[PDB]
């Protein structure tokens, strides 16, 4: 058929919930690569019978054999470890993905997430072989979710109303905007000036946002349901040809003053991949920012190699 | 059941388009009132079907007789004719709906579509004798859906991610706030310095947005379906308790140096109704233009009594 | 885009709501084709603005000219007028409408609604020239919708959970087989057995089932939002290769002891289009009354030519 | 808000992929409760950011306080171990969660899940002192799931249009009716005897069936994706008021001649909970294997008091 082969290299945790998410909403055909033995096929049966709950025809199967990247429209790369130790090893592992993909599925729209992803995401780039706006990493998407909800929650509306921008990096040195909030398209500001929310607040959150992966890890749980929806958010853009405005990390040509190398900004991801790379007009403030964030990503790619 | 019951007080060509969507979001049993005798039954056995086709469980039944308004939760009001001359006539029926309303279904949220809309929801406010922050005028977002499209396919983005505010007036008064539009949270400025759209071409689509009804009735078709679309938007708001930021037409207070009238704003919809009435920090320009609105609808309010 | 082109031969009624319906569910691009100058282009805009309340990205334009056929991926016809006088006239359109179809989108998958469906499908199959499991009429899916909806409402259960099926011909000699009707996957005469709903009840739905159009019509409404629903049921399995068992006219070659005419049977509606033709093992006196359908399509199909 | 609010009485696996789904649905508030300290605070923070992407508005919140159950309008039990040894201690658990049901939630609908659920549910049902419309367990619809999506594959068609019926109990001495499966509202045997499917591949399938739990953890996976979709998929039926016909655990008072014990059969859930508990007109041969679900049951109930 037509329908799409998404394949899923990375069967671990949000590789179940994207498979979930993935029948949920009939996006295409899904297989759970892995390389641990057998867990794939188990998920992927698990999962293939909620095509009845839903609605669905979706196949799911598992995989141990890379060589089943063979014609997939989608490749979502999870795959790798969780310090600096553990860079030039992920990489490792960007390096032998890359060449399947290469050899497998050159024309398949990448998505990586591993991390550090900003840094991972430029290495499979390179191994792989695929065009620049055919590649991405996620980030952005994910955490401005936590900003827009935090915020959301303070002002008691619809959390989708609530627009903000994260960029440069994922991780500690991300960029909050606090420039680019909006709250129903409105300027943020307006509802500061107007004691419905306060910057002490804001700061509050903002720290929040930044820390909230590390939250989530010392309340004994691991972050993974909102990356698997912010990912299919992004494939999904890409499968149905949406054009959405997202914040993925894309390889920067002069934006920001930056060149050869992955950061976070809002892209528009459709038919074509990477459609357009939006720059925002950063004042020199939130470009230092910006900076910094570049730095560390250059930094921990030197440590890979 | 706990389930819904939705009065359409005018089964017309609007109203058909609202009892298609409520069944296709299964959002509550449909009442498809009007004075036309039989044709509401026809429509609402033809729309009844589609629950098979949609995996839905909406009833949807005609009447020609007000007091199936009793126990409505949500109702829409969309009847009444097509100059000023009509005013005084399109008054009587306000009148007439909302003594039925007081005496039927004095809790219900209370939608007013009828033309001219800030003027007949005001009126109808008065009749009803419902709490202020329970009836609201169609204007905002049906306005603003053609503004964020318009701008949406110069651009190549998904449409939903052009945010803009119209306000003051549903009708040739409206006020377009082009300092507040904004594409993927961004300030849409910064990508007319990138010359991506220009101030010319903005303007074009600014009255293209104000025309839009007319350019429509000219084409030998007549606006229906974006407005049915808007005042399911709305009312899912109402009843999934969404708090979604929606322009409608409300009662001022203050806001805007206005009140005793209504107009156009930023309101937040949710289980309560009108939980928030979001006041556009308006420079002394977008203010003039918002005041010439309100007086519009002074105006015609005047040839009603 | 690799999005899908759905092209509406026929921009009335049904017309106005199957591109409703595919802006709402994403489906693809939408051309609003019709013969009626401007109309069309007026109903595409109108319904072009749903993007963004839907958060959709669906293209809707007009057109007074056929090459607009030109790489549709689904073609859907309800153009025509609406006695056996209007036959060879229908004829006519569906002669000029195949010309095209071959002309400008031999690939394209056909649904035929026109009446008479059958006649009319097999008409517009021999001048487009399509394969025929590229091609088939809407019949099927609306008269059980029907049947499916009434039970369903005496049984006081979900709609979908009603199955039935009516063959061999839309229109009046439509076969009902009370012996293939299901609830909840159970046979409905354990329910006739369990005094839950009666033989006379049955043949009274029966009845309103085979005069519904005819019911809806004397109500002072045309039945057209069902309709839309089931062709885009219909459409929509096609897109998304959902495998769906849909009841729909189509070449019969040798099913039923019929060939060389079209006639309603469950098929299979995936990428390849009909994928499979499901013939029921009818005893003699459901096949009896099949013949009777086939009878009326061949005595049409002769005052054609 | 009149928005429900869903308790969650077990945050394992099941209970992330609920809180999952819950929102993806915007059905309502979620409580992720358990007595492990902290990890529902965890997954609820993370889960709680999906909002955003789902354009949707449900809280998500963690709990270590029972008394979180209060208001609750759906309650969904999965907490316990995983043998006979196992019993009296699960048992103990149901006895503990009863008590908080009826002193701080007597009224909200119940869903047990913990197994065996045949006997668990009615320990809980006793225990907590709610009418016998308003608990059942989870089985049937899981079990059916499998069933119909194997068969799908063979048949290639989609997975929904597949209905088949599991009675008796959940576990190994469910039983698979052979006699009530049907492939878009036909009859199974009508494909046996086409020779698309062999009795031999579906007794394959049968066992399959039986085995599926076992089968994905000898593939070093657990089964809690499935289970996940089809309690919500009955979740949403209660509170939707869809009227479903679904495969539940529920108290039978002379059913398949079967009193004062709980079994799998197809009731309808809608807002009254259990609305309908539909009987199959069984045979001899079908009740036989009835009798032994039911034994099965009875004997572990006594292995706990
Ligand atoms: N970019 C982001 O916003 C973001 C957010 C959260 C997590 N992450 C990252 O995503 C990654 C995984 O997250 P998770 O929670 O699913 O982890 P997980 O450990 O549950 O899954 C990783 C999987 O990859 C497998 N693996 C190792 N080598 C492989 C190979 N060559 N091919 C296929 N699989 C291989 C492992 O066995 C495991 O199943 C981590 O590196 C993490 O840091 C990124
Ligand atoms: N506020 C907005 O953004 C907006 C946009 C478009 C249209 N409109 C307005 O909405 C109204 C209707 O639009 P439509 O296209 O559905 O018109 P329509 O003529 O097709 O429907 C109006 C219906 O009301 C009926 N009616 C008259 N008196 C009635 C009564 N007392 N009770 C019930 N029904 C009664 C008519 O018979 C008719 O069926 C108009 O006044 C129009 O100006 C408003
Ligand atoms: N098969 C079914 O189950 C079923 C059910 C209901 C209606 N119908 C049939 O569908 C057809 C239309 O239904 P409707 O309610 O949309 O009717 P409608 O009159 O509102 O639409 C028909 C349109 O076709 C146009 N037309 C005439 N010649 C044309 C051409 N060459 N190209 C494009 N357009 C042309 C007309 O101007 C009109 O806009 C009728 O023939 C009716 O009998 C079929
Ligand atoms: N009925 C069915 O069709 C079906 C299908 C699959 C699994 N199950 C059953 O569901 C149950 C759980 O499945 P899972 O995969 O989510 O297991 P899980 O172990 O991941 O979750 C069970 C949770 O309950 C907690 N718990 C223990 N006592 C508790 C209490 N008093 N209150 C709240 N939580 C408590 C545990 O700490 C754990 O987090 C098992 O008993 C399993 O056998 C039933
Ligand atoms: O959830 C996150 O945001 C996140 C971020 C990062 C960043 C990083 O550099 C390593 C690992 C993780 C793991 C995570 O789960
Ligand atoms: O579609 C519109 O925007 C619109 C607006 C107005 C305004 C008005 O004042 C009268 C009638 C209409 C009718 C309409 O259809
Ligand atoms: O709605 C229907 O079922 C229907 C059926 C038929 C059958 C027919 O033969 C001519 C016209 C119509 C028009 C219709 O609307
Ligand atoms: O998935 C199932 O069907 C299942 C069934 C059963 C039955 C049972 O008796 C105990 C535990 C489980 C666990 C499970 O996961």
């Amino acid at each position: 058929a037509p329908k799409a082969k998404i394949v899923l290299v990375g069967s671990g945790m949000i590789g179940g919930v994207m498979a979930t998410l993935i029948v949920q909403k009939n996006l295409g055909d899904v297989v759970l690569f892995d390389i641990v033995k057998n867990m794939p096929h188990g998920k992927a049966l698990d999962t293939s019978h909620t095509n009845v709950m839903a609605y669905s025809n979706c196949k799911v199967s598992g995989s141990n054999t890379y060589d089943d990247l063979a014609g997939a429209d989608v490749v979502i790369v999870t795959a790798g470890f969780t310090r600096d130790d553990l860079l030039p090893l992920n990489n490792k592992i960007m390096i032998e993905i890359g060449g399947h993909i290469k050899k497998n599925c050159p024309n398949a729209f990448i998505i990586v997430v591993t991390n550090p992803v900003d840094v991972m995401v430029q290495l499979l780039h390179q191994h792989s072989g695929v065009p620049k706006n055919k590649i991405i990493g996620l980030g952005g998407v994910l955490d401005t979710s936590r900003l827009k909800y935090y915020i959301s929650q303070k002002l008691n509306v619809c959390p989708r109303d609530v627009n903000a921008h994260i960029v440069g990096a994922h991780g500690n040195k991300m960029v909050l905007l606090k420039r680019y909030i909006t709250v129903g398209g409105i300027p943020l500001q307006e509802f500061i000036n107007n004691k419905l929310i306060s910057d002490a607040e804001l700061e509050a959150i903002f720290d929040r946002t930044v820390n909230t992966a590390l939250e989530i890890v010392n309340l004994h749980a691991s972050p993974y349901v909102a990356p698997a929806a912010a990912i299919i958010e992004m494939a999904e853009s890409y499968l149905k040809d949406l054009k959405k405005v997202l914040i993925c990390s894309t390889l920067l040509e002069g934006q920001y003053g930056h060149s050869d190398i992955f950061g976070g900004t809002p892209v528009v991801l459709g038919a074509n991949g990477v459609e357009q790379v939006i720059e925002l007009q950063l004042n020199s403030e939130e470009k230092a920012k910006f900076d910094e964030a570049i730095a560390e990503t250059k930094r921990m790619k030197a440590l890979a190699h």
